[PDB]
């Protein structure tokens, strides 16, 4: 059973779509080890999106994430990792996410793509100790 | 900003999937900004399949479209034209139609694939036209 | 065989409500006869609210229903005036509409409670004929 | 504007029922302002149940509410207080508490009744204030 | 653990209805411990209704039972029979059962409100044994 | 007019998800012609998975189509074989299975993929005969 980290970003939440997501997860048969809802500091948003720091969106994208409150999660089970990656769907939430999916249902714009999954092995365990230090 | 014509036919409506069919549309985050439930006139209904005067069916087309009253709906928001079109699924619903689609989810054959959606904004800018002339 | 109006308010809209409450008509087992989205003029407004002419929300209650779009339909079928009645829930959302009514599962405020249903067939017969002349 | 205190007990977590139970809060149209998914102290428990500190039961409740981890949650908005209350239903599943509430549709015994709302707004602040010290 | 007798007459099963009825049995958190499709022959259909034999409406009774196939099964749990009564909803869909409820969501008419279930214990022992013998 | 056999294995039933495969089938728009729940006999498991007598998860395999009991129906209606193979998904839930599909949206294990859907024409006449001899 691996682990990996789950964001509901600000316009997930915004748009109410918290237990919608939650459910999904739940009903996939994975279960939820960590929840809560918290506000991001810069340090911590600048340490989840590092890889980006010299790309022109990564000040906006800063920004974002930190103007209102997320959900972080730890969801954990078989497979986990790819399983919440199958149940977001790919990026762009009209061009590579399938309907069924989570940006596929809910979402049209990648910038507002309303939930994040750790995308391997590698990324899960950094995000965990980053998100939820000690676990 | 774009916007789409979106049709809900005979038998979507002998179905009773209007709501369901809305509902896609809304939680995508589209917006509904016409929607009417009204008859096909037999001029509408060929001037709607022009492309097809030639082919076979076209009589047992303008049968159809005219054989009940159908939903004729402006779509409208950020890339409108491709998400209903994603949203619905392609023309046949079980070799084309991924699930999780409207036709994926409740047709069986392409004759009766309970929805429409304009192809491109060159069709939908014609057929928004036909419907809604005005707006 | 009776026939009722129903109004999805300009809450209901903005809220994304419309597949929601027309899905609970139609699985109901009541058609929809004529559907609408349109826009509010103060005559009919004053009409339609003709029994608030003097009372200190009748101001409040004209200036609502036209602040934005509204969907219009006739709801028909075996004791439909009732059925809507059921379906729609008590005015007071919290206390008066039932969980499982469409005031009782998305209302909070008697102000904004998203739907309306013609309370009688005398009623019945008024509002039809306001809303849809000559249907 | 009012705040109440909403608890998703082990039960409620067993059986997946978590994105469920926030999906109808959110719906109702209440926000989340806390959540939190978290062990409960057999110290924090007894605080909690201090109303029934001579009651017999009361060894079993705390090993009941101490056994699993809970969801704790603060739900804000107009009317929570009573909102949260008439979702939640009545104390008996099948015998107070209506069809369309979580416990109407899901819950068979009183000693499992998934979830926990404060009856008032004294309650809610001594409820919150032991579960979200310093808020 | 009681054991209680669900119907799901022709009129559910003509409206696709299997499901749904099942499933909102299986989230209350019963269990179906028999489940058949089958058709039911005139002796079966008296011995059912005989309460009502000397009536206006038995021979309507009859010949409807029979029109087309129903789903017996047998539901155990906790308070199986209260409950399924609950999840029922009264005779009169519109004016006795609540929204939230099958009837309630589903129904228009009492003639078919598509599903039974045993009104109590003794009742319930007997239809058991008349559906399923040997059980 | 096609017809095709359905299971849904000892883990389907497990997780209480008869309603809502059976409701996803009821949708698409194909009818339930047999419906049964029942135990199955290790013979039956044997004739059955006889395709893969000499494989080295044949002996688990027959241990758990044996461990509890399944609901077995005959799905008919127009490319019912495609149709609930759609529906059901590829065999890996994971890898395989889209999500709006039954082992998409459920699964996490091929193991415990929840359903199984006739993989042909001739594979169907076979399994029919099998678990519904005589029709």
């Amino acid at each position: 059973t691996e682990r990996t980290l789950v964001l509901i970003k600000p316009d997930g939440i915004e748009r109410q779509l918290i237990g919608e997501i939650i459910s999904r997860i739940e009903r996939k048969g994975l279960t939820i080890a960590a929840l809560q809802l918290r506000t991001v500091s810069a340090e911590l948003a600048s340490q989840h999106y590092a890889e980006h720091e010299g790309k022109p969106f990564f000040g906006s994208l800063l920004e974002f994430i930190t103007s209102g409150p997320v959900v972080a999660a730890i969801v954990e089970g078989t497979r986990a990792i790819a399983a919440v990656r199958q149940l977001a769907g790919g990026t762009d939430p009209v061009q590579a996410a399938a309907p069924g999916t989570i940006r596929g249902d809910f979402a049209l714009e990648t910038q507002f793509n309303l939930v994040h999954g750790s995308d391997s092995a590698e990324s899960a365990q950094r995000e965990i100790a980053l998100w939820f230090p000690g676990a």
